[PDB]
């Protein structure tokens, strides 16, 4: 009944792990949110036991990653956890080494997208991918189970003999609060009298930001549409567009936001031209808002979006095709509503966060008493 949730980022605890954690709290367990300090740490402390720690998130310096993870082992050791849920690569691998060195008996892993080491193909990145995969064989072997939020990541990692089918659990998506993300109780943000083409994302190039801005250029307000981008960029990051790029195109830039339901209600459709995903949550949120989606035909996107059912798929790294799919929906309002209505019907039946959370807890029940 002492259950930790380790992440590299408090965003993942607050946005993804939370419904699991709430369900365990409501059952009378002690739930720990273990993540570096961030914008959500203080409110999370009110609900759960916040634990912070230092991390060079993107660094691959060996002695930095040894020291980071040794300190981490001590922080985890002092919590006296019965089970630790990790998520994403650094916590799955090094969080597991540190968890076992700290004497934690049960470690559950979680893969939610394979990330940029499978987008890039430069030799340096092909070597990094090899090492991480070889480390994963050890870390998975030490952990008791791994949850996958899509099928392609599980299939892939099984095919590389990184983990036995026995330990793979497929829980599709991290779920969405369909009662909060409900159009009937949501008041739209006012963005004018325009057909809003909404993209929600951290401004990673690997998220398709450039293609989205190029497509805005191509359509240039066709049928009174307006491209709108929600999310943060960063300065001096090669992996990221800066605010000067995000403010300099035919896109209305809103920066970070907390009224996503309200923004989705004001939108005509949601675009996600990502290069690679796990099970994109902005897609789930758009679906719960009964909004059609236009998404790249890539990993993750093509499991959350079924072409012709709840959205349309476009080629990746292709602004013209992205624009083309958007124009088809701008040209055909009845189709766009039908797809969004199917999107709503699907989230409600398969992706509500409450049933998703219950299925994580059944995995834990195999190992500890809940
Ligand atoms: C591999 C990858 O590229 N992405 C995956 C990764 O996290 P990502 O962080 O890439 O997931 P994402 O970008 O889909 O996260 C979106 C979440 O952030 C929220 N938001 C975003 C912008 C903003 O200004 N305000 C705001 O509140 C939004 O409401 C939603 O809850 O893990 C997720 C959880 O399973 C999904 O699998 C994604 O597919």
């Amino acid at each position: 009944a002492r259950i930790g949730f380790l992440s590299h980022a408090d965003m993942s605890i607050h946005f993804f792990r939370r419904p699991i954690m709430q369900a365990l709290k409501d059952m009378g367990h002690e739930v720990f949110a273990i993540a570096p300090k961030g914008n959500f740490t203080d409110e999370l402390a009110k609900s759960f036991h916040a634990v912070t720690y230092e991390l060079d998130k993107a660094s691959l310096n060996p002695l930095t990653v040894i020291n980071n993870s040794k300190k981490l082992s001590q922080i985890l050791g002092e919590l006296n956890l019965d089970l630790l849920q990790t998520g994403a690569h650094k916590s799955n691998v090094f969080g597991t080494f540190a968890a076992k060195n700290a004497g934690i008996k049960y470690v559950i892993n979680l893969v939610e997208g394979l990330g940029s080491f499978y987008i890039d193909d430069d030799i340096k990145t092909k070597a990094v991918r090899f090492v991480m995969e070889s480390l994963y064989k050890i870390s998975f072997a030490k952990a008791d189970a791994c949850v996958f939020v899509n099928n392609s990541d599980a299939d892939y990692m099984i095919s590389k003999n990184l983990i036995d089918k026995s330990k793979v659990y497929r829980i599709k998506s991290v779920g969405v609060d369909t009662a909060k993300f409900d159009p009937a109780i949501t008041q739209a943000v006012d963005l004018g009298e325009k057909k809003v083409i909404l993209m929600i994302a951290r401004a990673m190039w690997h998220k398709g930001v450039r293609e989205f801005y190029e497509a805005a250029e191509i359509l240039n307000g066709y049928k009174n549409c307006e491209f709108v981008f929600v999310g943060e960029g960063f300065a001096g990051n090669k992996s990221t567009a800066d605010e000067s790029f995000l403010k300099g195109g035919k896109v209305r830039y809103l920066g970070a936001r907390n009224d996503i339901p309200q923004l989705l209600k004001a939108s005509y459709l949601l675009a996600l031209p990502s290069y690679k995903e796990g099970f994109p949550v902005t897609v789930l949120e758009a679906m719960s808002m009964a909004k059609a989606v236009v998404a790249s035909d890539v990993t993750g996107c093509n499991e959350a979006v079924k072409d012709g059912y709840n959205g349309l798929l476009c080629k990746v790294k292709d602004a013209n095709d992205l624009a083309g799919k958007i124009k088809i929906l701008l040209d055909d309002e009845e189709l766009c509503a039908r797809l969004g209505a199917n999107g709503r019907s699907w989230v409600v039946s398969e992706f509500d966060e409450k049933q998703i959370a219950k299925r994580y807890i059944e995995i834990y029940r195999k190992f500890i008493d809940v």
